[PDB]
């Protein structure tokens, strides 16, 4: 393990694209040889500038690949002139797994209008064999999977230099002790019969709902005694700790009241933590209570990650309680839902 | 299973349609009317916008089909100009048959006003003979139901996750923005007659010096009427922003005097802030200064890269008035610089 | 339903490239019904191996309403003088589908454009014509 | 020329440098086989990113150009991921013009700290003999002429 006086770091930057492309009842291919069918143009959110397409033959390109399928990468728009690429192409079967998934060596060079692909690809007889599973209810689930390279960057670093070294920020190291001590604080605070000690400024500083609480004429004569009965004292202490210190450590066991609590004091960057927090724990059983949740206290993100995920996973969760119950109490919740689910996955029966 | 990024699915539904007719006196009907037939046409589809017609020629239309009886399927018009619809009309088993007779394995694209079908289904005189047993109560049903495959595209979605933002603290620009506010402070810091307002717990928690002077029972006078008049307004105000945001954006024109601040007031962090700035700005004419602010202030890592430049550097360094000045007024300084020189190095042969 | 095209490629000699590969034009069509979107697809040098000292040409379809496309394609190449020379069509009335090229891969001999007694190549610049009547 | 509905004019943007290298004294080249020999580094005013210089090896490079003067162009800094250029050296005579230009037809991809050129540039001996006149004054003169080609951009104009 040497040491280094300087180091250096080149970074290729890498994006990957995927694709995912069904041909239905398959055996009805339409055409005879020279038949090409096209794909949708797809993207990502970077740079989005970078269109590509897919192009199958399905009986073959030529009479070297009668009983070859051949499907081939077409990159249609790309604001460069070049761009070098490294593709993959999979057949998933009736389970699912990639089948036949071959790749390419050579990051290829692409331009406006240049398709690079296998002709040879996959064997006619072997894709209509039924028993290999490989067109399972007639379905040709092609997979496909590009990683572009960009120039790489230099970042150039050097140690070993300026030799006296300041120490990193102290001021969460100390404040962080401030409220646990609670020294030289003024005014009480109390939730649920348990007083905590606070002062005005931090809270102000960190959150408008008391900024606007403190000041209006309570500070001069009922500046000790404030009325917090909303919420908890075990996740009151959370709050506390988040608004000195700024880190939030125990928030995975309380990610449900301390949104409640964040939306109710209008903490946003809390609020976005335990939107994160609870978002990582979304499953099948418990949708209905999140989507209520999400609703009820306004958390943009959460809302669109659980309206999608009930999209996505909507054959499992109404035969449960919850949606039982949300139906008869939040009718509006079953609109949102029904106008989410009708125009994203199945819009108008395609796919059905 | 993997996943990927867009569900294309190219749903190529087909539209088909039941239908139901008739064909009364089937044996002798050649020699009722005889070849050209005509039947009622009906309309199905999309709200029975497209037109069809089903029929059958009992002979051939033509000399050369007279031994293979005519199921051809008329279309007057299409539903539109490209159809590559591979037909299979079916029969719902009057009796057993569902192979030997004619079904289609290639079929043709439909045009408009282009009929298409196929004129040999099966062998006359076989069919007549009925000891092949087909002729159920000498009526055969059609059910008909046209496939056409040509509607296709396409259907899409982005189906894009993203996961969470998630922001990054900001406790540092916060607490900057409540030193600017200046909200609910608690004592007042005179310094040159100006009069700034902070907080005590801020000022506590970061340096001990502050912190101390709050203790010592002195709290009835002390504060908001605490006397700071050692440091300059401007070092205070640059010290207690460090002390407010944790950062120091214009210590870098102004280190040695709040490097001074800093050792008065404890601030360790300031303290090697500023000892930072002062190391790596050291040039010949004045490093014996440095030398001596550093001892003053007990500036160790600064005492000794100073004391090291000064020794890699002492052929000029001598010549300067501040060494002058420096072996007058701090002697065991130089006594240090002769010990870092000497036992530090060597043996240098003699 | 004619269209009409007269596509430049310029500095040809720096053909940039080997041989097998294409330089695209844009899409174009007429005014009526502006929804037909096709393209020309030209390859300096051969595209395929036998052809090689060959400069393949190919019409293709990007965009359509429908599903195929009947059309006669004709191609020329405008001289230095500006006529139309080396001008060649398709006789039959080809299928053309969602991203289907047609054309001539043996279209002119590559040192028969390249001799510059022939006038062929004026000014280093190509001017390809292309008619292309949809049935 | 009828007029058409809808054209495209379809431009390939290039670039060129001109370089003269003087090197006097070079019989005095004090070294053997291996030694390289820089130029000063060379631009145009636009862009002025992409960096350029040429290295020359006296005596040549390999067992196969003893008795060849080998010349490279090197691109010593650039921004791009890759720059695709042709290039053209030549040596100037006494009375001043082209002699034993050769070019290059293909153009190279040039990245950071790649050399192209031409190992078996000009004999060693053609060079040394005073008859041609190729170093006049104990001096050579290169020219060197490279054309950087960059990305087609397509204007779409359309017409009544």
């Amino acid at each position: 393990g040497p040491v280094a006086e300087s180091w250096c770091y080149t970074q290729i930057k890498v994006v990957k694209f995927s694709y995912m492309w069904t041909i239905n009842n398959f055996s009805f291919c339409r055409e005879e040889m020279g038949e090409v069918i096209k794909s949708s143009t797809f993207s990502s959110g970077a740079n989005d500038k970078l269109k590509w397409c897919l192009r199958v033959n399905p009986k073959g390109l030529d009479e070297e690949s009668k009983d070859y399928l051949s499907l081939y990468l077409l990159l249609v728009s790309c604001p460069k002139s070049e761009v070098r690429a490294k593709f993959k192409f999979s057949i998933l079967n009736a389970k699912g797994e990639e089948t036949k998934a071959m790749e390419s060596q050579r990051a290829y060079r692409f331009v406006q209008g240049k398709d690079w692909g296998f002709k040879k690809f996959i064997r006619r007889d072997f894709l209509l064999d039924e028993a290999n599973g490989l067109l399972p209810d007639d379905k040709l689930t092609l997979f496909c999977e590009v990683s572009v390279v960009q120039d790489s960057v230099n970042i150039s670093g050097q140690n070993t230099m300026n030799m006296v070294k300041v120490p990193e920020c102290r001021l969460a190291d100390e404040l962080g002790g401030l409220w646990e001590n609670s020294r030289f604080t003024d005014c009480c605070l109390c939730v649920a019969g348990q007083e905590f000690q606070a002062h005005k400024a931090i809270l102000a500083a960190r959150s408008p709902v008391f900024s606007a609480m403190f000041e209006h004429e309570m500070e001069e004569s009922k500046k000790n005694r404030v009325e917090i009965n909303d919420v908890e004292p075990e996740v009151f202490k959370e709050m506390m700790c988040f608004i000195y210190t700024g880190k939030a450590p125990n928030l995975d066991k309380m990610a449900d009241d301390l949104l409640a609590a964040a939306d109710k004091y209008a903490l946003e960057r809390l609020k976005v933590m335990c939107e994160d927090a609870l978002c990582s724990n979304l499953s099948v059983e418990n949708a209905a209570e999140i989507l209520i949740l999400a609703d009820l206290h306004s958390a943009d993100q959460l809302k669109t990650q659980a309206v999608d995920f009930i999209n996505y996973h909507a054959s499992d969760v109404l035969e449960t309680s919850g949606w039982k119950s949300m139906v008869v109490s939040h009718p509006h919740l079953v609109a949102e839902a029904y106008r989410s689910l009708a125009s994203a996955q199945c819009p108008f029966l395609g796919p059905p």
